[PDB]
Order: C-alpha cells, then sequence, then structure tokens
C-alpha cells in the first residue's frame, strides 16, 4: 500500500480569507504516484476549514456575509472562550459550519471531481502561520 | 488493494428534494467485493450534498424548514452569487450545512451502520442530471 | 491491508455533553499496530456528533449556547418530527452542524493531528446507551 504526506502552511494578511487550493492538492497526487486511493485534506487548526465549493467571488462574499451572521465575531465579551483575552471564538463556529476536512476520491491517477468543484482553505483566524494536511493511501 | 467507483445520477422533479440512497450504496459495496475498507460517498456538485440522518417524513420536513431559516433561497438579490441571472446561491449555503461527504466503514462486507443511520442525496438546486460518486478501497 | 475496527460506547448523565475522546482513539490506533493509514470516527446515531475542536469550558459553553441558537430544543411543537412523541427532533440538527465524523489521517502509527486538536463525542440526545464507531484502515 502506498501513502503519501504533505503538510501545506499559510500565513494570510488579513483575519479571514478563502485560498484556492486545488492546484497544489493536484501536485500532491500527482506526486504520490497513487492511482487508486483517498485523498484527505484538513485543516489541522481548529480555527480553519477545508472545503469544496465554487471559486467565484461573489459567493465568497456571500460566504463572508452569512458566515458573520451565524457566528459573529464580534462583540468579543459574547463569548466565554474569549473572556481570558483570546478574540477567536467566533473563528471555531464558523469552521464548524464550513467544516474541517475534504475526503476525495483518486481515480487514475487524478482527484475524481465534479466540473464545479474547488478545495479551498478558509481561514477564519489567521495572520500566523497555519497548517493543512494532505494524506492519501491507495495503491 | 481493492477499489470501486460508481457514478449515481440524480434529476429531481424539483428544486430541492432528499432521496434515500442507501440501497444503491448497498448494491455498490456488495458488488464491489470489498470486505474490510472505507466507501465515500459525495456529491460532486456544488449544491448538493450527500448526509446521513433518519428517514422520516416529519424529519425532513424539519431539515427544510430549518435549511430555509439558515440559508433562505429569497430574495435573489441578498446574494452576490446570484448577481449574473443564477438563483442558486441558497444552495450552495443549504449543502454547507447538510455536508458535502460520508465516509462509512465497511466491515465483513457491509456498511457499518447504526440502527437508525440512512444515506441521503439532498438535492438543493436539482431538474437538472446530478452525480453522486461512491468510492470504495480496501481488501 | 490491515484493519481495526472498535465500538466505543457512551451513556450520558445529561440530555447533552461533550465528551473528548482524544485518549481513546490513541489507545485504537496503538493496537490496531497501523503505521500508515486513515482512521473515520463516526456517530453511529444520527443524534450525535464526532468533531475536533478545543477542549475548554469557556468554548463548550459556548457551543452549547450557539447550537441553541441554530437549532433549539423547545418548544417540541415546531418540528414535525416530535409529533408522535419523540422530542429529539433539535438532536438531529445540532449533530447536523457539528459532523458526523471525522476523518484522521495515521502517520508513524499516531493520529496526524495539530496542536491543539481534540477528538470529541458530541451528545445531543443522551441518557441512553449510544456508540461511536472507529475504523482504521491501511498498513
Ligand atoms: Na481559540
Ligand atoms: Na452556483
Ligand atoms: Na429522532
Amino acid at each position: 500500500m502506498k501513502s503519501y504526506r504533505k503538510e501545506l502552511w499559510f500565513h494570510t494578511k488579513r483575519r479571514r480569507e478563502f485560498i484556492n487550493i486545488t492546484p497544489l492538492l493536484e501536485e500532491c497526487v500527482r506526486e504520490s504516484g497513487i492511482k487508486e486511493g483517498l485523498l484527505l485534506c484538513n485543516a489541522m487548526h481548529i480555527t480553519a476549514s477545508v472545503f469544496i465549493n465554487d471559486d467565484e467571488p461573489g459567493l465568497h462574499h456571500d460566504f463572508e456575509v452569512w458566515l458573520e451572521k451565524l457566528a459573529p465575531e464580534k462583540p468579543y465579551s459574547q463569548y466565554k472562550h474569549n473572556d481570558t483575552g483570546e478574540d477567536n471564538a467566533d473563528a471555531h463556529l464558523k469552521r464548524t459550519i464550513m467544516g474541517r476536512e475534504v475526503v476525495i476520491a483518486i481515480t487514475d491517477r487524478k482527484m475524481d471531481l465534479g466540473p464545479w468543484e474547488q478545495v479551498f482553505y478558509g481561514e477564519f483566524d489567521g495572520m500566523r502561520p497555519k497548517r493543512v494536511l494532505v494524506k492519501i493511501i491507495g495503491e
């Protein structure tokens, strides 16, 4: 059985950002040499996400607005997690909505994706070095 | 290592629908011949879901009402994704709540499920041909 | 190919509870003897979750408050699922937010986790025996 592992690192300019990581995953799959298998890609931090959706700026804006509605950043005081000086309680909630991980089929050496599937890193508490894990198993 | 792949296609009569796909997955598992492994089942479209929950009509109604509360279809104008004539922004949000995928253990040639687990395709922007992927790896 | 399976059982004192199960998963991984692979851990019941986040009491409180906002338990009458005497409709919704499952990479005989990742059983309709499945495949 083959396995492959890679950490992808991010340090976003702002607190929140969506980053299309599809091409990075494509290169992981390619270098793994795995023909058939499963790929896991997950945020290694509990204030960020890996998810699949559209790469369209309007929709990215809509996710920002929606996540702020469902899990508002402010006031910081509304969250007990922030009681001793942290301010990232909302990021733990936002990541929960978008999800921690994707699992993607590898078929004939490629990610087995639909026409509009793109993989994103969803940063909700950035401006510091954070990590995504790619793990592939198969043959 | 064995692997198995199947696309399951749907064309729903209405915009939104839940479809119990458990029996289809059972037939995938059976024909794969895999005894022990992991099964991924995911929506290949970014406006639909695969999830596990109850097959009970009251609950299906409750999910419809709840998803409309969390991610209302209308007005279309509230979403920037819809600015150039699409109207499916809400479906990208609804699918995010329900999830893209399930991963299910295969044990002794069967899906390793609890007593009430049923697998659903959650269509949020239907009336067109859309796809679910089943991928199984193991031995 | 190696595979490993274990059911972990819970019977919570109260309706809702978060339980850190990370050490149990560590022991599964250890006893499996698997060096490289993927671990699935999922709630086998459709009113509970397995998820990864912080083990911090303030945040646990915040999740409780947030989930009650997004998917209120009461009044029971607001949910059609509860129409014939059940009262757990909200638990099916809450679990949907937190998620059914985690998938975790196994690397060099260990769960491949970031610095603050902890795995939780999220019980939303407890006080009865319920189950989590751990399944590991790899070599
Ligand atoms: Na935090
Ligand atoms: Na769209
Ligand atoms: Na129920």
